[PDB]
């Protein structure tokens, strides 16, 4: 049964609610992005209207085989009427195709559903500037002040410089980047660009990348692994055992691996500056954990919410424990007292 924080009152709409069977009264199912916790339940046998971005729609059709007749892509930054209700999709600054959804309810209430997002000051100059929001359904993944991490630009600068240094010292080193979902493509694309290489990968991952509308993509990726010195592997293989095994497969073309694990936040963020980050090393294999986040830091979230000044906040993440719910409620009241709304 569908939880309350996935329902939009005064409509027939749900958000990210595909794992509950046929939801009573739902005439349109919105999907914010193509991550498995959010699409859980969709398949080629789904027969209700799905509303989403173009990129999410490419992934539904090619990866999940949802039939074309049930896919309803909407352009971004454009007022659209769905089943008699005005909606707008906004870039969420999460993974490719990820959106926030603004709903203009028939009774005059305005609701913003962030989906998953990385708040940014650029959102203060979207179509959000123009009017008031009564209810905010908020991605509260990192809603506590201990969650700090650098800008995505600083993280990419560290990765490019690290990879370029290593491969210039040793032209026989291979770079490996972990992946388990869409998102964070800049990590492997920026490293391959500095090295003058295409990114090599499995046929399954090439297919997924071909759905993302990235400009000039045919110039940047390949399924010919042996022509490429940046390879992608599943995240589960980014360990000394799995990397040793991978090094065998390249027929003695390489004699060193340098590997990246983009994580979200880890507790080594609470002590170490990005500049000071060091790898784990065993022999000719080194592994870097890099804090590349596609969710808001505490401070980014706080800034967004203090600017938007919503009347009510409904968290969408960390809602399962009383301690989490209490902590999040305390910070919302601080933010409101400090800013005066
Ligand atoms: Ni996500």
């Amino acid at each position: 049964t569908c939880p309350f924080y996935k329902k939009i009152p005064g409509t027939g709409f749900t958000v990210d609610a595909f794992q509950y069977g046929v939801v009573e009264g739902c005439t349109a199912y919105f999907l914010t992005h193509f991550h498995s916790d959010h699409y859980a339940g969709l398949s080629k046998h789904f027969t209700f209207p799905v509303y989403c971005s173009e990129i999410t729609g490419n992934l539904l059709k090619n990866k999940l085989h949802v039939q074309e007749q049930y896919i309803h892509p909407l352009p971004l930054d454009t007022e659209c009427i769905v089943n008699g209700v005005k909606v707008v999709l906004l870039d969420a600054n999460h993974c490719p195709g990820a959106v926030m959804i603004l709903f203009y309810l028939p009774n005059g209430t305005v609701i913003l559903h962030t989906g998953d997002f990385r708040a940014d000051p650029s959102m203060e100059r979207s179509l959000l500037a123009d009017q008031k929001v009564h209810m905010l359904y908020l991605d509260t993944t990192y809603c506590s002040p201990e969650y700090t991490f650098p800008s995505q630009q600083e993280v990419i600068r560290f990765a490019i410089n690290t990879a370029f240094e290593a491969v210039t010292l040793n032209p026989h080193a291979l770079v490996v980047c972990g992946t388990y979902s869409i998102g964070k493509e800049k990590v492997f694309l920026a490293i391959a660009d500095v090295l003058g290489s295409k990114v090599g990968m499995s046929q399954e991952k090439y297919k997924t990348l071909q759905c993302l509308n990235i400009p000039e993509i045919n110039s940047l990726i390949t399924t010919d692994m042996c022509s490429s010195l940046v390879h992608l592997l599943p995240m589960m293989q980014i360990n000394f055992k799995g990397l040793q095994s991978h090094l065998k497969k390249c027929g003695g073309k390489y004699n060193q691996i340098l590997a990246f694990r983009p994580t979200g936040w880890t507790h080594s963020n609470k002590f170490t500056r990005i500049a000071d980050v060091i790898p784990q090393t065993k022999g000719n294999i080194s592994i870097y954990g890099i804090p590349y986040s596609e969710h808001s830091s505490y401070l980014e979230m706080k800034r967004f919410v203090q600017w938007l000044k919503p009347q009510k906040i409904i968290p969408t993440v960390n809602v399962g424990t009383w301690k989490s719910r209490s902590t999040m409620e305390k910070y919302f009241r601080e933010w409101k007292l400090e800013a005066g709304y």
